This record gives C-alpha cells, sequence and structure tokens, in this order.
C-alpha cells in the first residue's frame, strides 16, 4: 500500500557535546539534522518530544521540526530528534569571524525577538505560551536569508538546568517566582539581552568593532561555577560592558538602551519580547 522510507544517512559530525551528537543528514535528498542525545540528556528529547506532540510549532525563527525517532537497540534506547539543517551554523560560530552592518544586525536580532515572541505569546483556538529556559548564542542558527532561528526546546516550559553564564539574578539568588509563568519568560529575556550585546560587538561604526566574546568574559572564569555567576550578577550587580564607541552611532547607541531595559535586577522591570520587537522596528 505505501512504502515509509525512515533511512537517514548520517554525512558529518557536525556538533558533540554532553547533550550527544548533531549530524548533518540526507533524506530523500535533502539535508536535515540530526540530535542524537547521549544517556545524559534523555530528558531533552521527552520534553521536546512532549511539546510537539502538544504543539506543533511552525514559524520562520523556530528551527524546524521534522521528527522524533525512538529505535529499540540490543541492550539500549536510541533518541534522535531530527529537524531542517541550516548550513551557516550557530550564531556563536557566525560571531566568530563574521562582522555585522547595521541593516545585518538589526536583521539578526529582530529575528531573534521574533522567535522568541511568537514562543512567549499563548494564543486562543493556537499554542500555548512557551518558555526557553536556555536561550544563547549556540541555540541559535543561522539563515542563508539574514535571518536567525531559536533551536534547542529540551528544557523549555509550557502554560538539567539553563547553562550558567545566561542565568537571570532571580536564578542564582533562587528568588525565582517559580509558581509564576511569567517568572520565566523575564529569565528568557535577560538571556536575549546578552545575546544582543553579543551581536552588537560584532557590529562595525566608524571602522570600529569589538572581538567576539562571551557574556561576562571580563569578570568570571572560561568555565563558571554558579557561584561565579552569583556574585557578579546578584553580589556586585554587573551587567556587560558598554563600549564609548557604541554612543556615536545611533542604531548602537539604541541597542545599548533595549540591552539595559532587559537587565534590570527586578524581574518585573525588564521589557516583554514585544516591546521589543515594536523598539527593533522604530531603530533605524
Ligand atoms: C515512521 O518514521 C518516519 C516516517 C517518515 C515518513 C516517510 N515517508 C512517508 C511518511 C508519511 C507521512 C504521512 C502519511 C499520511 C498520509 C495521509 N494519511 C491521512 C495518513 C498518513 C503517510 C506517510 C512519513 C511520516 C520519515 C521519517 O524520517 C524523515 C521517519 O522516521 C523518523
Ligand atoms: C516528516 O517530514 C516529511 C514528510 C514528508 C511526507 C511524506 N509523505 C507524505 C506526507 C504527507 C502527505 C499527505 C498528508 C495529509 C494531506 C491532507 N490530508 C488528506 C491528510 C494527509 C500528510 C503528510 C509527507 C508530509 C515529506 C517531507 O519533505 C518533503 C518531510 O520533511 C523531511
Ligand atoms: C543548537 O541545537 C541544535 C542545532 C542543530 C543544527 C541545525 N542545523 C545546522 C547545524 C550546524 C551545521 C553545521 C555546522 C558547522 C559545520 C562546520 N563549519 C566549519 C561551521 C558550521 C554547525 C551547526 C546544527 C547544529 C540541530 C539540532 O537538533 C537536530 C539542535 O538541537 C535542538
Amino acid at each position: 500500500q505505501r512504502t515509509v522510507a525512515r533511512d537517514i544517512t548520517l554525512l558529518e559530525c557536525v556538533g558533540k557535546g554532553r547533550y550527544g551528537e548533531v549530524w548533518r543528514g540526507s533524506w530523500q535528498g535533502e539535508n536535515v539534522a540530526v540530535k542524537i542525545f547521549s544517556s545524559r540528556d534523555e530528558k531533552s528529547w521527552f520534553r521536546e518530544t512532549e511539546l510537539y506532540n502538544t504543539v506543533m510549532l511552525r514559524h520562520e525563527n523556530i528551527l524546524g521540526f521534522i521528527a522524533s525517532d525512538m529505535t529499540s537497540r540490543h541492550s539500549s534506547t536510541q533518541l534522535w530528534l531530527i529537524t531542517h539543517y541550516h548550513e551557516m551554523g550557530s550564531l556563536y560560530d557566525y560571531l566568530q569571524l563574521t562582522t555585522l552592518d547595521t541593516v545585518s544586525c538589526l536583521r539578526i536580532v529582530l529575528s531573534i525577538a521574533s522567535g522568541l515572541a511568537h514562543l512567549h505569546i499563548e494564543i486562543f483556538g493556537g499554542k500555548p505560551a512557551i518558555a526557553h529556559r536556555d536561550l544563547k548564542s549556540k541555540n541559535i542558527l543561522v539563515k542563508k536569508n539574514g535571518q536567525c532561528c531559536i533551536a534547542d526546546l529540551g528544557l523549555a516550559v509550557m502554560h538539567r538546568v539553563g547553562t550558567k553564564r545566561y542565568m537571570a539574578p532571580e536564578v542564582l539568588d533562587e528568588t525565582i517566582q517559580v509558581d509564576c509563568f511569567d517568572s520565566y519568560k523575564r529569565v528568557d529575556i535577560w538571556a536575549f539581552g546578552l545575546v544582543l550585546w553579543e551581536v552588537a560587538r560584532r557590529m562595525v561604526s566608524n571602522g570600529i568593532v569589538e572581538d567576539y566574546k562571551p557574556p561576562f568574559y571580563d569578570v568570571v572564569p572560561n568555565d563558571p561555577s554558579f557561584e561565579d555567576m552569583r556574585k557578579v550578577v546578584c553580589v556586585d550587580q554587573q551587567r556587560p560592558n558598554i563600549p564609548n564607541r557604541w554612543f556615536s552611532d545611533p542604531t548602537l547607541t539604541s541597542l545599548a538602551k533595549l540591552m539595559k531595559e532587559c537587565w534590570y535586577q527586578n524581574p518585573s522591570a525588564r521589557l516583554t519580547a514585544l516591546r521589543i520587537k515594536k523598539t527593533l522596528t522604530k531603530i533605524d
């Protein structure tokens, strides 16, 4: 009655980590990305699979779902997540050697805000509200059209811990209002402001650009502890540096203001993803 072609050819490993591996694969001539989960990270496969079984997200700035596969092996289960493949790789990867102009910088950050607002918003008749809980430049992919997409819903919550470098102050000091879904949106907004800072640094103005650095590179170790982050973010209340050269450029002046309004200690003071979108559409 019909053939169900399930063979995927795994062509090259494009990522290896505590999570397992990501491969470029081929299905029926077409590139796909295949995340093979470590035993360490099986719950991330279950969480993302449960979310996609609840709501089939479809948005240009969310990494496109194709399949969740569980295959029985002699003595183990193998768990694969299959998505669209973005050959340019992660934003983290891309910013290491690429500099940006005003148009490309804004297109990148507005695309991320668009994806994030789509996750956060409840739609009736639709989708539940979703918080990501691990937003960072390695969890954002660059598309050939200059927009990005948000990846990895293995920690997402619908209405493993986040990456410590990107944790909001209320996560580090354990004051987060865990029974208020809005709390999780506000944690994502903090992380978004860090991502905005990482991107803005790579935008050229008046022949000047900063080298790629991760958030807090100048105040925590290469592999920071939870306590390292708490002392910087909560006790001393440090924030990422805004270079003087940004204040000669109208785009970077507006982006500095925006990232400041993602980093308030008081989570309820931070901008919403929808407000960030509106602000970004009025820059330049
Ligand atoms: C099981 O596993 C995998 C399957 C596939 C795949 C391969 N060919 C065809 C299909 C297909 C889609 C949809 C229907 C519909 C037709 C309409 N009718 C109302 C009910 C059924 C039938 C068949 C699929 C889903 C790809 C895979 O990987 C890319 C799979 O592995 C993860
Ligand atoms: C998982 O992913 C991919 C799947 C497929 C694919 C293969 N066979 C059949 C289908 C299909 C056909 C028909 C229906 C519907 C149509 C209307 N109504 C009557 C209900 C049934 C659904 C599904 C698809 C979608 C192709 C893909 O790429 C070209 C996929 O992406 C990698
Ligand atoms: C963050 O998370 C996930 C990401 C992906 C994913 C999707 N498209 C493409 C990629 C990719 C391709 C190529 C490179 C390299 C190749 C070497 N070159 C020198 C630089 C570029 C990097 C990255 C990935 C990693 C899939 C996922 O799941 C299936 C992810 O997990 C949710």
